[PDB]
């Protein structure tokens, strides 16, 4: 019966897409915020908690954004993606690659669509994710340790998140 922080997410094999709904208590202007900076996305986003590094980002029609997440031991996963437009926080699409290294993109590996739709709510703010790609083996193996994974560690890292951006600190509450 929870209304904030709602969890909904749907995905259709036979059309091979990914479908993520999830609900915050916030307004667009902080959560494109969010979205606005790789560094932000680091301290949530980005499964595998170890150490996040973002290569690059050009923050243009035409610009791309490099990060790889390090994980322990011997582990590492390069990602790619390339921005199309930008038009207002109301909604835009960009394109997800998959990287290897640096940008060496295999041949093997094909190109990913991701749209980003953020939908404002009253004080209530919805976005909704639509990825879809070929390699359904891979998919069901990313979504469903990444869907485990994802929420567990998104829903605990934002939490705390949101916590710090809107309460500031400022001293310890005492007499």
């Amino acid at each position: 019966m929870r209304t904030d922080l709602a969890l909904d997410f749907s995905v259709n094999k036979e059309n091979k897409t990914i479908t993520i709904k999830r609900e915050f208590a916030a307004v667009r202007a902080i959560v494109w915020e969010a979205f606005t900076r790789a560094e932000i996305l680091d301290q949530w986003w980005a499964p595998k908690p170890w150490k996040a590094k973002t290569k690059s980002m050009d923050f243009k029609e035409g610009g791309t954004w490099l990060y790889a997440m390090v994980g322990p031991n011997g582990e590492e996963h390069w990602s790619i993606c390339e921005y199309a437009i930008i038009k207002p926080i109301e909604r835009f699409t960009g394109k997800d690659g998959f990287t290897d290294a640096s940008g060496k993109l295999n041949t093997e590996m094909p190109r990913s669509n991701w749209d980003m739709r953020f939908i404002d709510k009253g004080e209530i703010t919805e976005v909704q994710y639509h990825i879809s790609y070929d390699d359904v083996a891979q998919l069901e193996a990313t979504i469903q340790m990444g869907f485990k994974e994802g929420i567990t560690m998104a829903m605990e890292n934002l939490d705390e998140l949101l916590v710090s951006g809107k309460k500031l600190e400022h001293h310890h509450h005492h007499h």
